[PDB]
């Protein structure tokens, strides 16, 4: 029998076989900002990822950084590959880009990359969050005011903005409901596979297209004004959210955290009725009786514990009953993640018009030397659409002559003119295209804008 | 924008690749003839992948060939890394066997070399299957004695031992049965998905007792067959690994989802003549004591053609009915081979006493030079050579010792000195060592007709 080389990837291999998957031609930029009806193009950037440092796993205070956003991107593409899309209107003149997202090459270019993109995107937790007894599992399980979404979208200066950016982001995992909780029912065990398929047949509405969850959120969106075609605002999408997304296609495609997606699948049910019930409020709320909450409420009108927890830790072993416990608290983390980064982005956008009159003291600071920051310079045509992105320092977009569309999330947009500019804060969701013939600009690499104040 | 190199991965470095992800312990030698409640360990003969060419694709005429059997139980292990399993007296004590089956390098591992298992498994396919509209379609479809696989279990010296040994065959299929369906039910796509789930409902029943993949264990368990996988992996016909291969291949890859539509409407509506004909069958072989409960409640094909079928080609153009058409002529070419497979198995099984008695005068030929190469061996006890099979006959000459020939489930032969057996090409076979040692020669000699 010959000898087993362990499987391994790092170094510059990985970042070659990262860019090799991302350079499919669906990935690439969009000229656009918006996906028309096109579930097969998926913006990665791939002319970043050869100089990203995929072998350099960051922690909590880092994962808001371009690099786990490009990450995150790169992780809901290789997982969607197993799941079935078409256009709304069918997939006649799409079909050579339906043949490059599901071809025999990209999906084994995507699996061979899986395990080190899965590490940098969730290799953090193991710092967040011994042995167990059913006994200790139970009091532990009986432990489990405004939601901080909703003091964003009550808060915020447009209201209604702030709610459609809010229902987008769940447009990947409601669209798609229960796809990532089906990867468990595949295969051959115990009562606990017909019974984790029982909440299934729920999701799926008992195969009627009317009742099922996913034609829910359709009506939800399109009460609002948005469209209901995926990806239609991948651009829009903030890093948090392809984190809380991907955290169940990387539970349910792995099946050694199996007893992992147990634990989050307790939670998720035992905390559903107040989200729903604080979603179908606020909605209502904020735009009236015009909003579809149909698909919330559906779910506080809706069993684990004892069909599915107990009968698995009384065959498997109690030796399973602490990654049920970390999928619990891994999830609360994530969850933790996300209210942070849509309050950020929500405060960043409605403060568009002031950073905008800030660009102005933090210019001055900058010819004062108050800081040293390196500048690049740029000239762009029109048409030339920056795909939406981050950065992990602070930066000052100084206007030298044309116009500039800068986009910081979907309604929120501000008209860069000759000499006018940009305060840029770091982490936050943002883009730009040029809306003149030409135009020049500058781009400051301040750190903590602030010191420039 | 940096440029695309295109995934490539052929000659040496996917030899290398396909013994990489072989190498993993759970796919080595099982010491015994069947697993013992681990549905982690799966018998892939890793010392033989290095001495294969995976770029040849073979035809028609060569997919019973070893090597293909070989890719047929790579292409299971890298299919089922999706599924969920769990042991029957639980994982207390699988926990590695568990981790070593369900990590990120066996899956990455595998998926590496899948697209090219998939050539060498289907290739052959695009020699054995233009535009099409509606009309020509519907037409199509409506115009789709014995079977085979009545006649050579019926028609065999040991009709039990015939039967249980089809029955094994269905073992990854049957107790996971849905699962290559549901792998097109995940997603975002129109009314379609509901139609194609609704079909999934009826195959998991909601409820563990009446669902269908309990209903074939308690079918197994009536006849001493056990419902662990994959406790017969070593008697799992090539044909049939095909067969349930095939199905997890139109599932992954989505763009054969209009393939698995056409081989949708195929299965549902051919299913009840074959659940009648087992049902038949099994009642006939065992008699009171068989529950063939499995078949007759599956007596789908209607709401496949109007539910499925009429809107997709509505919504997607008539540039997919060729591919509805392929999925339905690839699966019927797939039946054709196991029932051939199935059928020589049979028959070679039942008829190991003549094969034996026909080692003499093969052996006289091979002494007049009529025909052959010769390799010698001195095996120790307790050496159990996995199933396998040769591309050509061979003559196993025994002059010392004891040794347990292995042809199938419930086919052995006891082989002393002097004795042997002539063992027929792609026929699955394997043997074990019944002494002290055993020193025994292997004669290749093509066609052992040439020989008498
Ligand atoms: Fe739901
Ligand atoms: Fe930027
Ligand atoms: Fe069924
Ligand atoms: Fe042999």
């Amino acid at each position: 029998v010959p000898p087993h080389v362990p499987f391994e990837l790092s170094g510059a291999e990985l970042r070659d076989a990262i860019v090799q998957y991302a350079t499919n031609p669906i990935y690439h930029d969009n000229l656009d900002w918006l996906n028309h009806d096109n579930p097969y193009r998926r913006q990665l950037r791939p002319q970043v990822l050869p100089h990203l440092d995929y072998d350099k796993v960051p922690g909590r205070e880092n994962i808001l950084n371009y690099a786990s956003l490009a990450v995150q991107r790169l992780l809901t593409s290789v997982y969607e590959a197993d799941l079935v899309f078409f256009p709304k209107s069918g997939l006649k003149g799409k079909e050579e880009d339906f043949r490059a997202f599901y071809s025999p090459a990209n999906r084994a270019l995507g699996e061979r990359i899986r395990p080190a993109l899965e590490r940098y995107a969730f290799g953090f937790l193991d710092d967040e969050v011994g042995t167990w007894t059913a006994q200790s599992l139970d009091a532990y399980l009986d432990s489990l005011e405004q939601s901080p979404v909703e003091k964003a979208i009550l808060g915020s200066a447009d209201r209604e903005r702030a709610a459609r950016m809010w229902l987008v982001q769940f447009a990947p995992d409601f669209l798609s409901e229960a796809s990532p909780m089906m990867r468990n029912v595949l295969g051959y065990y115990g009562p606990a596979q017909s019974e984790w398929f029982k909440v299934v047949i729920d999701e799926y509405g008992y195969g009627v297209h009317d009742t099922k969850h996913s034609t829910l959120f359709e009506r939800t969106l399109e009460s609002v004004g948005l469209e209901s075609d995926l990806h239609r605002y991948w651009q829009y999408y903030l890093n948090s959210s392809l984190l809380l997304n991907n955290y169940f296609h990387y539970l349910g495609k792995n099946h050694e955290l199996f007893f992992r997606y147990v634990g989050a699948l307790y939670y998720t049910e035992s905390s559903l009725v107040d989200f729903c019930r604080r979603a179908d409020h606020l909605l209502r709320e904020v735009f009236g009786d015009t909003v579809d909450t149909t698909y919330f409420t559906e779910h506080i009108h809706i069993m684990a514990r004892e069909k599915i927890i107990k009968p698995l830790v009384e065959a498997h072993g109690d030796g399973i009953i602490p990654e049920i416990v970390r999928g619990i608290e891994e999830y609360r983390v994530l969850l933790e993640i996300g209210d942070f980064d849509f309050s950020e982005q929500i405060a960043w956008m409605d403060a568009q018009p002031e950073l905008k009159k800030l660009h102005d003291p933090v210019f001055e600071g900058l010819k004062q030397g108050k800081v040293d920051a390196p500048v690049a310079h740029l000239v762009e045509p029109r048409g030339e659409l920056s795909n939406t992105h981050c950065h992990d320092g602070d930066e000052l977009c100084h206007i030298v002559s044309g116009t500039m569309r800068f986009e910081s999330g979907l309604g929120s947009s501000l008209t860069l003119q000759a000499g006018e500019g940009v305060v840029i804060k770091r982490n936050r969701l943002h883009g730009a295209n040029i809306e003149s013939d030409e135009c020049v600009y500058e781009i400051h690499s301040v750190g903590d804008y602030r010191k420039c104040l």
